[PDB]
RNA sequence: UGUACCAUUUUGAAUAAGUGACGACUAACUAUGUGCCAGCAGUCGCGGUAAUACAUAGGUCGCAAGCGUUAUCCGGAUUUAUUGGGCGUAAAGCAAGCGCAGGCGGAUUGAAAAGUCUGGUGUUAAAGGCAGCUGCUUAACAGUUGUAUGCAUUGGAAACUAUUAAUCUAGAGUGUGGUAGGGAGUUUUGGAAUUUCAUGUGGAGCGGUGAAAUGCGUAGAUAUAUGAAGGAACACCAGUGGCGAAGGCGAAAACUUAGGCCAUUACUGACGCUUAGGCUUGAAAGUGUGGGGAGCAAAUAGGAUUAGAUACCCUAGUAGUCCACACCGUAAACGAUAGAUACUAGCUGUCGGGGCGAUCCCCUCGGUAGUGAAGUUAACACAUUAAGUAUCUCGCCUGGGUAGUACAUUCGCAAGAAUGAAACUCAAACGGAAUUGACGGGGACCCGCACAAGUGGUGGAGCAUGUUGCUUAAUUCGACGGUACACGAAAAACCUUACCUAGACUUGACAUCCUUGGCAAAAUUAUGGAAACAUAAUGGAGGUUAACCGAGUGACAGGUGGUGCAUGGUUGUCGUCAGCUCGUGUCGUGAGAUGUUGGGUUAAGUCCCGCAACGAGCGCAACCCUUAUCGUUAGUUACAUUGUCUAGCGAGACUGCUAAUGCAAAUUGGAGGAAGGAAGGGAUGACGUCAAAUCAUCAUGCCCCUUAUGUCUAGGGCUGCAAACGUGCUACAAUGGCCAAUACAAACAGUCGCCAGCUUGUAAAAGUGAGCAAAUCUGUAAAGUUGGUCUCAGUUCGGAUUGAGGGCUGCAAUUCGUCCUCAUGAAGUCGGAAUCACUAGUAAUCGCGAAUCAGCUAUGUCGCGGUGAAUACGUUCUCG
RNA sequence: GGUUCCAUGGUGUAGUGGAUAACAUAUCUCCCUGUCACGGAGGGGUUGCGGGUUCGAUUCCCGUUGGAACCGCCA
RNA sequence: GCAUCUUUAGCUCAGUUGGUAGAGCAAAUGACUCUUAAUCAUUGGGUCGGGGGUUCGAGCCCCUCAAGAUGCACCA
RNA sequence: CUGCCGAUAAGGUCUUCAAAA
């Protein structure tokens, strides 16, 4: 049957919001809401070879702050800070010159156990004509070796160019979806294949959060260092 | 025959490549076209608008001066099985027996030598066959030498078979001695019971069924008691049994008669097994002649049931069922297993003879059963009574339908029996066994407003809204049992809008990429205008082009156009039901089984035990939110009748204690407690099913349009109307209508808004106008209490419809907004067959608020509080 | 050629001694079921043509059509 | 022979008794479905057998032909 | 505790593949 979004079921209890701002009026609540979606989509659609895991947005009456986590930030940084200037101009055109931006790339730790880049890698493999069975298994084994709990991958679509759509799942371990205390990270991606669209869904279990609180604490960014800059 | 061949003879790549296939068997794939059409096919099968199977093209593969197709023969085919198959459940053991000819057949001795083996000789024509060699440029081919097979004759071998001459008893029979039987035929005899009749008593039904009705009965039935007549069959005994070759045999007796078991110091001395043809017997039905006929009952008549009933039920009812003599010769005639012979673990019964002598029990020899290993089988299963290891003999089988049909023949009075095909057609078969599911008008157990017990409704009337159908220029599109129909749509006058009629536009209303400049787009005022749009004006923020304003410019933009049966995403449903699987191991040739099923306990695959299973994952449960009590922090904009109230943290409830019984989980009761055994509610919805819903939220493969299916605007339309259905509102009333006074909420919302008060107005509202960015100000609570009146009427019920006058929003209210006032006063007096929801603050009912919104007969949707019930005995029926 | 009968709903048939027309099937709407048949409720639909009598004709009278049933013989 | 009737889209038949034609099938088109069947809507399709005559006007009334079928004589 | 209880148009998907990591 149908299931409630795993990310959406855990918001406001154990998971913080990706955008944290309070608008002035119901007219300014819509502009500030579509614009941040454009920024997030920009980061995700293009600049994909970087493995951007999550982009957070922080806005005040007039000051915009962006916290961008990536696995390989060299591509964003570019050759002696070139590509970086380009993206700043991109961000300024979307929000406006009248405001103040404080974009912040922040390098990420433990990149494997994140459902976003795994789905992106999965989608790239399917688009690259890689056999589906082999592609998921290599991603599954590497993620488990990274030192996490069970992972559930559902890859539904016109499998292998077939005319009848199927779906292949591969769970390997305890994925307690009905439990609220668990840390389940979820992401979904659309692999654009020449024979249509492939939907990949990745459920990852990253332990149990036994410390009550609406997070305010990082998630799989702590193990190695996490810095770099571009801020003020 | 100037032929093969030869040569440094001239010229010169010049004179020369096709066919089949490409989904699998079977080496070799893509596009275009078509769209269950045209076509392909040796087999499985491809084609229903994304075809590697069709057509064309490109590529590739298999062959080659050949390649495919067709025809015929052999192999593969162990698929007529001598080598080399089978007959319990798949085709196939005759219904059984007596059996001649045929086949086979105990042991020992002698002879012969017909089979059998071997030596010599003759022959089995030449070509061909196989081996070697030679010759053609090697080969194909030609020649060359070698190379068997059988028959006859002759000379030996004597193990086995056959023949002959004899001996023996162990095979098989005979006799004596024990002995068990529903074995058969013929002739007599007996008692219950039914029916009819005769005689009494008696007095209204009997009979029959799911329920009844034909029928019988005051002419005295049913019933009761006695008697007589007659026919058929032989309760109990009677069986985890007996006899016979089979069919079959069960009251008692007599006569005749068949076979069998056990022990044999007796006798014959292979006389034995099987059996084509032949003969005998052979359930029931049926036939012919003559008797008999109580009961029952094919055919038949009537009454029921039924859409129909020539059937199941009931009441009658002939042939027949019975006997004697003649036929018929078929059955699931079954142990679905032909007969005979020898061998191969065991255990438990039961019957008969014999040995012992109370039975009972022990042993021996046989008959009849159950369980069971090796062994066999495709599996089920058989297993000393074989379907096991083997031999002999007979019968029978060779895919399914045609078909046990047709012709011919034999038998029969007759129906028919025996024997028994083919033409044609299919790729399989009402094939066999077993496995996983589904289903059952099959069982066992357990659940849910399912039934049951109640309450209030719906189907009847008026109105609102959605749908079907019809119409129209359009009535845009989708949803269509449960799981569509107050659904998408949380707002159709314009806009929305996707539709129709018209007036206008073409790299376009919007976008990027490119050569190139920016010294604008807006908005608004004029004129023509239905408005789109044009011609003229202030020429405009800014920042030198940032963004945009453009020119030039072709790739293109654009599509609510098709396909939810190509999809991604999201959702309904079973269902918040308790399920769905995996790893390792074990069993099974295999699909598969195990765990996951057994016993207890739950809402639960929840847990505990048992257990060839041991564990694990998803679901279940808990962690999350909210309501119920209290502690702590805080005290304004709450409270201020002083500790409410509001929201942060925490305590509290954990089967924690006790009693009962259970191994243990756990169930029930009690204690204390605000709360007791998921304390109430919410979020949370496994694998999957229905090719379930959506291309019209969005995204997207493919197809289609490209001065039009794209774009702008005005008007119309989505609001129609002979009709039908669904969901709601209002009612049909005194538990009420109207009027007056009046008490008690929670939640939510608010600066183009909430709007207090005041003034005007019969009122919707207008003007003035504070207060409130909000625990402060505003959004009148109604049912309810009291008083007056109506007095049961189509009314002081009910409000539809209609006419007029007003108010608000908005350019604009006619198509098509709602509110108020006045006027009128349809139907309707509790609603047919049949249906829906609900297990406590629930049903019922009364108001209040919010979302989308300028406004909206939203009576809709999402929320909040006021009052506040009835019933649950139980699973027989009903749905899942 | 002559004589008797009949003409009623969409189909098969009753009635009316002048004042009045029903039955069954069929048809329609609604329960019913996954659906349909069957079942349940309710709804609907009629005198061959003509011409006279009567206040009034399906009925009574005379003619005209169509369909049937009887006869048409003696030489 | 005679008297009588009939000839009507592709087929089977009503037309009405004079103002010039439909019904039911078949075909097609859509709708409808995965696609069909079925269903449903819609729909094109006529020398009223050939000529003559009457009439202002003939599928309609009267004649002659062409092709069939009826009832009356293969002399009672 | 034996009422009654009938039917359901045709053809169709779906396993691509282990060479292996
Ligand atoms: C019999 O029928 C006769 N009267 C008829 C003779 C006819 C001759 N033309
Ligand atoms: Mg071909
Ligand atoms: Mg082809
Ligand atoms: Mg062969
Ligand atoms: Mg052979
Ligand atoms: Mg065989
Ligand atoms: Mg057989
Ligand atoms: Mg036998
Ligand atoms: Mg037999
Ligand atoms: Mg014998
Ligand atoms: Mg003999
Ligand atoms: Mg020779
Ligand atoms: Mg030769
Ligand atoms: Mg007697
Ligand atoms: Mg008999
Ligand atoms: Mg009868
Ligand atoms: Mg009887
Ligand atoms: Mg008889
Ligand atoms: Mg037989
Ligand atoms: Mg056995
Ligand atoms: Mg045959
Ligand atoms: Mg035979
Ligand atoms: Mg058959
Ligand atoms: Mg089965
Ligand atoms: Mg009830
Ligand atoms: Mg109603
Ligand atoms: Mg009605
Ligand atoms: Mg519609
Ligand atoms: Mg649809
Ligand atoms: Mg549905
Ligand atoms: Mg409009
Ligand atoms: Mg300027
Ligand atoms: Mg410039
Ligand atoms: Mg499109
Ligand atoms: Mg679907
Ligand atoms: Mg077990
Ligand atoms: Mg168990
Ligand atoms: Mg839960
Ligand atoms: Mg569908
Ligand atoms: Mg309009
Ligand atoms: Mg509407
Ligand atoms: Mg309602
Ligand atoms: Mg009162
Ligand atoms: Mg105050
Ligand atoms: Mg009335
Ligand atoms: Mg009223
Ligand atoms: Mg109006
Ligand atoms: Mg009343
Ligand atoms: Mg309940
Ligand atoms: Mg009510
Ligand atoms: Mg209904
Ligand atoms: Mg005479
Ligand atoms: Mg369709
Ligand atoms: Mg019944």
């Amino acid at each position: 049957g149908q299931k409630v979004n795993s990310n959406g079921l855990r918001f406001g209890i154990n998971k913080n919001w990706i955008s944290r701002w309070t608008a002035n009026s119901h007219a300014q609540t819509a502009k500030w809401l579509i614009e941040d979606e454009k920024i997030r989509n920009l980061f995700f659609v293009n600049y994909r070879n970087a493995q951007v895991s999550n982009v957070e947005i922080e806005r005040t009456q007039a000051t915009v702050d962006v916290f961008v986590y990536a696995a390989q930030p060299a591509f964003l940084i570019g050759s002696e800070n070139k590509n970086i200037q380009k993206i700043t101009k991109q961000i300024k055109q979307i929000i406006g010159r009248t405001t103040n931006l404080d974009l912040t790339i922040n390098e990420i730790g433990s990149p494997m156990l994140s459902a976003r880049i795994i789905a992106r890698d999965l989608a790239n493999a399917i688009e690259a004509r890689v056999p589906l069975r082999t592609a998921m298994r290599q991603s599954l084994i590497k993620v488990l070796k990274a030192g996490a709990n069970g992972i559930k991958v559902l890859v539904s679509g016109r499998l292998n160019g077939a005319e009848i759509a199927r779906d292949k799942m591969y769970i390997e371990g305890n994925m307690p979806l009905s439990t609220l205390r668990a840390d389940i990270d979820y992401a979904l991606e659309k692999a654009q294949t020449t024979y249509g669209v492939i939907g990949v869904k990745v459920w990852i279990n990253r332990g149990m959060i036994y410390t009550k609180g609406l997070n305010r604490t990082p998630a799989h960014i702590l193990h190695p260092q996490k810095k770099q800059p571009n801020r003020q």
